[PDB]
């Protein structure tokens, strides 16, 4: 998602 907290998981 853009949720910056999830956009740490997409690494």
């Amino acid at each position: 998602q853009p949720d910056p907290n999830a956009f740490y998981g997409l690494m």
